[PDB]
C-alpha cells in the first residue's frame, strides 16, 4: 500500500473515506474497491468514479441517463480519469491508472455515480 488505496462502499451509502492521497512520486494507482454490505446492485451498487471537480456533476448526470446497465457511467466519456465497475454486496473491483493523467493544476473528486449517491458518496483526491 504505497501506491494504492482499499475502499469500501456499504449499505449505508457512504464509503469509508472522504479523502484520498496519491503520493507525487507513483507511476501509477490501484483503487481496490469492495461491497462489504448485504444489498445488491440496484438497490445500493457503487463504483468508484475519478474526474476533475468541474466535471463532476456532469459525470453524475449523463451516468443516471445510462441506465443500470451501463453502470451508470457514459460510454467512453473523456471526464473520467478513472473507474471501476458497478458493484454490489460481496464484490470487489480495481482500477489501476496513470498518475500523468492527474494533471498539475487541477484539483480532483471521486464519487459513485449510482443515482443520489454522491451526495455522501463524494470525496477529495490529492497528488501530494
Ligand atoms: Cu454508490
Amino acid at each position: 500500500a504505497e501506491c494504492s488505496v482499499d475502499i469500501q462502499g456499504n449499505d449505508q451509502m457512504q464509503f469509508n473515506t472522504n479523502a484520498i492521497t496519491v503520493d507525487k512520486s507513483c507511476k501509477q494507482f490501484t483503487v481496490n474497491l469492495s461491497h462489504p454490505g448485504n444489498l445488491p446492485k440496484n438497490v445500493m451498487g457503487h463504483n468508484f468514479v475519478l474526474s476533475t471537480a468541474a466535471d463532476m456533476q456532469g459525470v453524475v448526470t449523463d451516468g443516471m441517463a445510462s441506465g443500470l446497465d451501463k453502470d451508470f457511467l457514459k460510454p467512453d466519456d473523456s471526464r473520467v480519469i478513472a473507474q471501476t465497475k458497478l458493484i454490489g454486496s460481496g464484490e470487489k473491483d480495481s482500477v489501476t491508472f496513470d498518475v500523468s493523467k492527474l494533471k498539475e493544476g487541477e484539483q480532483f473528486m471521486f464519487f459513485c455515480t449510482f443515482p443520489g449517491h454522491s451526495a455522501l458518496m463524494y470525496g477529495h483526491l490529492t497528488l501530494k
